[PDB]
């Protein structure tokens, strides 16, 4: 006897085990060290080298999940986790994938699941109006929205949409002259997107940012660089302002960047990946002011909107530009029911809209706003606690729920960077908290970003006390010779 | 106060609701019409225009799933679903993504979750040895395997690394001379991959296939086209032999194609998205014979390996080529940085999906699972051969039959006959199959693969095909299809 792999009753049986296994996880997630403490190669030695010929009980697999898999996790959901940007999830977002995985439809056209395409077009207008985007970006007006996996894939489709738009006008042999623009703080997804699309690696620009502008891109400096490319015979094509960069959570001013990009007929993709979600709150919406002149806008719902990884939201003014670059239909039908596969790189589309649908319904706009707000006040609190300690300084202004700081010693920039390097890694090696760094403007600053869904105010104070405890211990036995190397 | 959106008790309470909800769905899934019967725009009318300002009870949400979302589903998981290619699911694969959604870790480097990277390299060697792949593709030898979301992006990363392999030898100004090769049966993922990767639209070849070899690509025909392109000033770059094409499950001979591709220093990517999973069985492994002389191999483990959607398995012989092409570190610089093997930076715990499926079912049963699918299709093929008014159009290779109803200029007539006949079967909502036009002949595809599909469902589908064959042919007139 061999029970069918999709037995409804065995599905129910084993399914409840995991739901209780994961509920127990979120309950006791505080007890593991946040950053994993295993050595590289630990798993190849604790597991067999071949697949088993006969079945293994789930009660055995779940046990090995506890002893082999779990010690090899860096607990992104731990309430004492602040590294990088949040992997923000929720119950509503979790059950979104569960229904999407249970149904297991492949929405590569409208017929394969009408609801999997039409619902995505509804909730992208829900989230559009919440962000108060102009009618040019959503389906009520003359635009559209698509759900994908990464911003990097979303930036790519946009880049090739802009690229093909230009090369269709002037010719394909000029791909070696197209230039892609971003600041030196723009995330490395823009560079990778350029590399894949056939953009020349010598034609990728990392415009310099200064501390005077808090490391935001200067429309003056950008246009300076463009004139160099035009004088050199290059074709400027694609510029990517960022609202909430990865290192110093810096913000670029889009309204004068579209000014410059309009002059030289460019594409303005605006990349709020992390910080885009906070713009559903009126007090933060000013950060994407000037997005009405850009060609596309990108935010990542798994970073700061409780929809589980992965879920990336792309809005475009001209969804036909993606159709003409990504559809495999002949080039005389792309200019003539939504076929969302022509808006992205993934043909086998997933029922990703169920995640967003359940998050917006199960919490509503009012509570969804306060969630993001609470993460901002918690970091705002952390920023104020830093300020009342004369041993720390704030390196750059806080914009959205992430604080950058540094423990100054009693050029010394080399010395203050080795101090923070040793101070940070000592706090991180305890396993009690986890937070990363960034070298911005030569300074070595520690990044404290609050966003874990299970993070409460008591955890920020716990991290503050641990930062203070090591501050005492590090500076108490201070000696330049220990850090002057 | 305000309940936390990740409360353990609220997680577990609503978590068991959906588990019962889906087990209920898998029980009654046979009652819905397989192909959706809603009209375009049905859901914008039944739903609000704005997101709610106040939370809605999970109980009320699930009622709108049954009454508004389920009518808009084409039941890929129905036991009577034979359209396109299977969406192979299983309990184990479901628990793999739910375990990987509960942790919800981002695997963009080894430290963000070592097990997310380490486990991915064990299961891909488990699989690799299970398909009897050469040691050149495994981590034990001198290769490597990476799990990606789709084939279109797996074919991409190899395409955008084969290009970088050659363009870094001859200079990047020759991108307009690189030719991408495939048959006219090769899936449109190769065209799209070449489109995104900068290959010129004029330089995509869809080499012709003939019925004389069941529409598999001929290395002789491939070589004729290559010399044609060399004398045109072009540079042959990349060939993609397909094992089990989407239209008629044709097989391109891999070994002679690599022979031609080594003459002209080409990249041979084997596409086995559907068929590859069946080479676990030693009696099927001969289809990817010659993969030892290729550069990359890819199968989708959502079509025929019970891992739900999505799970694509790429085995590259030289993982340096991907890294050197997809990493963003300076070119003088390029543990496992798996993100440098694909287009996705924030990578997910796909390994659990493939881990549970291999572990809880075992090698012995997994073969019998695929063997069962093939055998049911091999039985449906035998039923067609007893009804004298049907014709098997092309040889059945894996678990999919291509048949057509014959009538009692003639091709146009018969092609219209099967179109009307097929859509009358599909419109009942009882069963669901799709078609293809291979060699100008309209044929019906019967793809057995749904995990819930038993033998009585195939026999049930045979009866319905016969009741409509009796029906359309009983009142046959040339004029009804001469239009
Ligand atoms: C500002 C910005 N834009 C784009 C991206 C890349 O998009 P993606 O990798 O999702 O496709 C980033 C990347 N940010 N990634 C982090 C900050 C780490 C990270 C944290 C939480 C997540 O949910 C993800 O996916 C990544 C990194 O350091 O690389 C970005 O910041
Ligand atoms: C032989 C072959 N190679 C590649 C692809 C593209 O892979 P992906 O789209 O997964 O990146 C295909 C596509 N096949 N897709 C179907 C058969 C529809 C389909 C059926 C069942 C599924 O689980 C998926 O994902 C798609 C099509 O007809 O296009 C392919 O056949």
């Amino acid at each position: 006897g061999v029970t069918n792999p999709l037995d409804p009753e065995e599905f129910r049986r084993q399914g409840h085990m995991i739901i209780d296994f994961l509920a127990d996880y979120y309950r006791d997630v505080e007890k593991y060290p946040v950053r994993s403490q295993v050595e590289p190669g630990y798993l190849r030695k604790r597991l067999p080298e071949t697949a088993p010929y006969n079945p293994e009980s789930i009660e055995t697999i779940l046990q090995d999940v506890t002893t082999e898999i779990i010690p090899g996790l860096t607990h992104w959901q731990s309430p004492n986790y602040y590294a990088y940007f949040p992997s923000s999830g929720s119950v509503a977002g979790f059950l979104g994938e569960m229904l999407s995985t249970g149904f297991n439809v492949v929405g590569f056209n409208w017929m394969s699941s009408p609801a999997a395409t039409e619902l995505e077009s509804v909730v992208m207008d829900w989230f559009g109006k919440m962000l108060n985007l102009p009618e040019s970006f959503l389906f009520s007006g003359s635009g559209g929205g698509v759900l994908q996996g990464t911003s990097c894939e979303a930036i790519l489709c946009t880049l090739t949409a802009a690229r093909d738009r230009k090369l269709n006008k002037i010719g394909r042999e000029h791909i070696g002259r197209l230039v892609v623009y971003g600041s030196d703080q723009t995330h490395c997804a823009l560079q990778k997107a350029a590399q894949v699309a056939g953009i020349n690696p010598k034609n990728f620009r990392a415009i310099k940012t200064f501390k005077e502008n808090s490391f935001g891109l200067s429309a003056a400096t950008l246009r300076e660089v463009i004139l160099e490319d035009i004088e050199a015979g290059l074709i400027p094509l694609f510029v990517c302002p960022t609202v909430g960069t990865t290192s110093s959570t810096a913000v670029d001013p889009i309204s004068p960047i579209c000014e410059v990009a309009k002059e030289y007929e460019m594409w303005v993709h605006v990349d709020a990946a992390y910080a885009g979600s906070a713009c559903i709150c009126p007090e933060f919406r000013h950060f994407i002011d000037g997005v009405e002149e850009a060609d596309s806008f990108s935010l990542n719902a798994h970073k700061w909107f409780f929809t589980t990884l992965d879920c990336c939201c792309l809005w475009v003014k001209d969804p036909s530009a993606l159709v003409k670059a990504l559809s495999t239909n002949p080039e005389y039908l792309r200019n003539k029911v939504v076929d969302y596969k022509d808006w992205q790189i993934a043909l086998s589309r997933r029922f990703r809209s169920l995640k967003l649908w359940m998050v917006l319904r199960s919490y509503g706009v009012t509570n969804l706003r306060n969630f993001l707000r609470s993460h901002v006040k918690m970091a705002k609190t952390f920023e104020g606690l830093i300020c009342m300690d004369g041993r720390f300084e704030i390196t750059v202004p806080r914009t959205f729920a992430m604080v950058c700081f540094r423990l100054l010693p009693p050029e010394n920039l080399v010395l203050a960077n080795k101090l923070n390097q040793v101070y940070l890694e000592t706090v991180n090696a305890t396993g009690s908290v986890y937070m990363t760094h960034a070298v911005v403007g030569g300074v070595y600053m520690i990044r404290f970003a609050v966003g874990s869904t299970l993070t409460e105010e008591r955890h920020v104070i716990y991290a503050w006390k641990i930062l203070q405890e090591h501050a005492d211990l590090i500076l108490g036995k201070f000696s330049e010779a220990d850090f002057s190397s």
